[PDB]
């Protein structure tokens, strides 16, 4: 069957606004999380953030600018640079109906829609919501304000899936590949920073709250002392191209598409099961004929979370388990983001030939022991890379990545 | 490859709580639009909107229902009648690789967005929030709600696409069986209705307001006076299934899937181009052998989107137009439930031999004519039948189905 790669990539993360940028702080191990004083203001226990350090006034025409929130404009930001990257033409990825884009946001955006109702209950009603909240605030914001102005004609929607979202997004366009229905598909997502989010994970529980005074320490995955996820935002996007499609341009190819695993747990809302996640890495790798050599990890910094995922990989891979290191140690969690700008570490992990440090281990969690969690950034010729996104709602999925 | 069927429907609409009921609401073209204290309340100008009309109270078990907004309730009823209506016993469906899930919603739930902001603002902060705002606001809480209850293994995740939000649910179920990663998906979706959501789309003048008087004239697609839609809310679903492994379990079939197109305009962010629709039709009809009977329309009671469609139709089936009828002048527009909706009033049409009157029509349009929409029911047989959903932000999609 036809097969799918990466021919171009681009993010805006908390560790960097374009893949330079990332990629050095992915080689210095680099924080990208600092103290919020809005969510401390807010009132909520967790006071610190993965937040974009960019200035995006002006970067998007006012015409399109105009339907999005913050999810979109990152999203479209990465786009814009995937297509950049990719080196494709207007005239080659527009008005074409074998071009696609599937991107979403894990919480479209609770800004928007608050703001929409807040507006709502003044005095002035209805003038004062005026006539953009409905794109801003829609679930589907992500893909429908990149691919009108991106002049898109094929596949057009959004997937979520919570911390998943922009992993199943990825699979989703390997599968228009495959059944031959798109040569190209964008693939990603975004997700806005915000308490009136970021709050409702609070409320849960999910949040660090202990580390505020020390922001770049508070994001500790497999760390003995670890107490929750650090919420973060951004967007990545990726161009997934059909194998011939992308030979016969003389694209970049970073690696090709080799497994996709999606699958439920059937159990829990919020925990996941351990079972899932193992179905979704043997699917992934079902028919991929070379080792794991490195794994970027689910691992969000939550106690019962991290080690659930450990256990599954143990079971996975036996006595040879690969390289680990859990990435939202330096970035924090981007929710909907974090499935594309993972699969991006990933892909930089494997063209430059290194893997980035897990940090903020003062202690190994002693379910972690005997893993070859890499703590200190190690250059390395990698070949295949693995990245698992297990999201809320028990929906899982898991990426492999291959030189070709 | 391998071909999907439809094996089982569930319904939660403005024109009934059950598909008898629904079957007969659209036999006798009855409108499910009344009067909305709530939303007058509110401030908005339209008060008019397509209620489901049920006491949900203790219909879903108390540890199951606290993870759900209103969506999610809607769907999940849905999801119970279409198990039943499929002959799935627990042991058929639960806990098995091979059974999947793909629903969404169109605005997640702008309620409970709202209800964690307002609050977290309040005396009780966090508490107040509760732990439960993330599962029902987040874009893909009806996914998550179900799954988990219903012990579901194989994919889970949500697509939103505005409008089509639940149309391309049911056509990536399709792929899923067409890629021969699952036997059997659950597809479809649900909406909340309430005031938070429904003031944005009234703040871009895209409601109904000249007819609050008289809300059964509210929704009138392809009346000259038309004026915008009525929102609506409900849920709906769908069991798609492989075909051999239905006819393996004695499965009642109502019909193949035997198109689907999903397309993207491309063009101006807030109408419907045409082409983008025409492209979504043909790809849909591509290699269908047999003609369509009966077209299920977008036809939102809206000026230029109703007009656009008949043009698109116009341009794909020349002087030999289906019958047509627009079931929104009856039930409004139900937003990510339309699609999964829409798709079960056109099987029902299909399974009792008749086209639902496309009502509300007092004067034709002037750019109308030449085309078959029929408005009174009319007794046939059909074999083919089609319906489109054309989402805000130009995402369309399309299914044919087809009796075996
Ligand atoms: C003017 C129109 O016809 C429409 S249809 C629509 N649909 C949805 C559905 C679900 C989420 C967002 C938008 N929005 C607008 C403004």
């Amino acid at each position: 069957m036809k097969r799918a790669v990466i021919t171009g990539l681009g993010i805006v993360s908390s560790i960097g606004n374009n893949q330079q940028e990332v990629l050095a702080s992915l080689r210095e191990g680099r924080s990208g999380i600092t103290f919020s004083q809005e969510l401390k203001d807010s009132g909520m226990r967790s006071h610190v953030w993965g937040n974009v350090k960019l200035d995006t006034t002006g970067l998007i025409d006012r015409k399109v600018v105009r339907f999005m929130s913050d999810a979109s404009i990152y999203a479209f930001l990465s786009m814009e640079q995937a297509i950049a990257d990719a080196g494709l033409s207007p005239e080659a990825y527009q008005n074409n109906p074998r071009v696609g884009l599937i991107a979403g946001s894990g919480g479209g955006s609770p800004r928007f829609q608050v703001f929409g109702a807040d507006a709502m209950r003044g005095p002035r009603g209805l003038k004062a919501v005026g006539p953009y909240v409905v794109t801003k605030a829609m679930a589907s914001g992500v893909s429908a304000c990149l691919a009108t102005p991106f002049k898109i004609h094929g596949v057009n929607y959004s997937i979520s899936s919570a911390c998943a979202t922009s992993a199943h997004c990825i699979g989703n366009a390997v599968e228009q590949i495959q059944l031959g229905k798109q040569d190209i598909v964008f693939a990603g997502g975004g997700e806005e920073l915000c308490w009136e989010m970021a709050c409702e994970f609070d409320a849960m529980g999910a949040l660090s709250t202990k580390y505020n005074d020390t922001p770049e320490k508070a994001s500790r995955t497999y760390d003995a002392h670890r107490d929750g996820f650090v919420i973060a935002g951004g967007g990545g996007m990726v161009v997934v191209e059909e194998l011939e499609h992308a030979l016969a341009r003389g694209a970049h190819i970073y690696a090709e598409i080799v497994g996709y695993g999606a699958t439920s747990d059937g159990a829990d809302m919020v925990a996941p099961s351990g079972e899932g996640a193992v179905r979704c890495m043997k699917m992934a790798m079902h028919g991929v004929d070379t080792p794991i050599d490195y794994l970027n990890s689910h691992g969000t910094s939550t106690p019962v979370g991290d080690v659930k995922e450990l256990a599954a990989i143990r079971e996975v891979f036996g006595d040879k388990s690969p390289a680990i290191s859990a990435t939202k140690a330096m970035t924090g969690h981007s929710l909907g983001a974090a499935g594309v700008q993972e699969a991006i570490y990933s892909l930089l992990m494997l063209e430059h030939g290194f893997i980035a440090p897990s940090i903020n281990i003062e202690e190994l969690d002693e379910q972690a022991a005997g893993l070859n969690i890499v703590t200190e950034t190690t250059d390395r010729e990698l070949t295949t890379v693995m990245s698992n996104s297990f999201g809320f709602g028990g929906t899982n999925a898991t990426l492999v990545m291959r030189k070709l």
